[PDB]
């Protein structure tokens, strides 16, 4: 779910999910995919496309098990797709995190981008 | 691709890719990772999970045209899944050229299975 998603950002960047990536550049948040920014832009754009070949269940409410060993995120076996969700989470989790140094607020909140190439 | 990746390597590195990290280690290789048994390994290791984060990215177009200006690899092809293809492929190569003193040659084929299990991402 959302709070999944959440934390595993919180946990890998330390920031505020919501605030920093809630509404970034045009891949982070609502409507799709667009064409990215910058690279924490590219990672919401991979994370959308990591959703499209989910299949089995809904990456917005189905609640997942993971877990922070060695500070790292480490998902539970749980059910095939809701793993493929979990690594599709830590995945940008770790790529926001990564790319955090090109954070700039001027794309913090967003139909104005280019229609998104095919994953 | 293997193609672009292996061209980055011998840029960086100055080695033929496929002979020097074609099967070193626990994780330089098209196959499989594990422990790294040293530091042009985790180069791998970093690779392979760089790797797993571009899941949903389209597996079957990996080919990209990076560009070698003044001697450094330049990541600019336009789709993204592909710019951070060529990021993965760009790190391992930097990585394994930082670690050429450290590079090992009894690594460089496993005869005998050795590979712990890889810790996670
Ligand atoms: C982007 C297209 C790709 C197509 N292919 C076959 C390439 C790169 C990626 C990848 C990586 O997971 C993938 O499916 O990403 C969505 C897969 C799996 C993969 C690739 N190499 C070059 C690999 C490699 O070389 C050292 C070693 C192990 C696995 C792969």
């Amino acid at each position: 779910s959302l709070f999944e998603l959440g934390k595993m950002i919180l946990q890998e960047t330390g920031k505020n999910p919501a605030k920093s990536y809630g509404a970034y550049g045009c891949n982070c948040g609502v409507l799709g995919r667009g064409k990215p920014k910058d690279a924490t832009d590219r990672c919401c754009y991979v994370h959308k496309c990591c959703y499209k070949k989910l299949t089995g269940c809904d990456p917005k409410k189905d609640r997942y098990s993971y877990s922070w060993k060695d500070k790292t995120i480490v998902c539970g076996e749980n059910n095939p797709c809701l793993k493929e969700l979990c690594e599709c989470d830590k995945a940008v989790a770790i790529c926001l995190r990564e790319n955090l140094g090109t954070y700039n607020k001027k794309y913090r909140y967003h139909p104005f981008c280019k229609k998104a190439d095919p994953c």
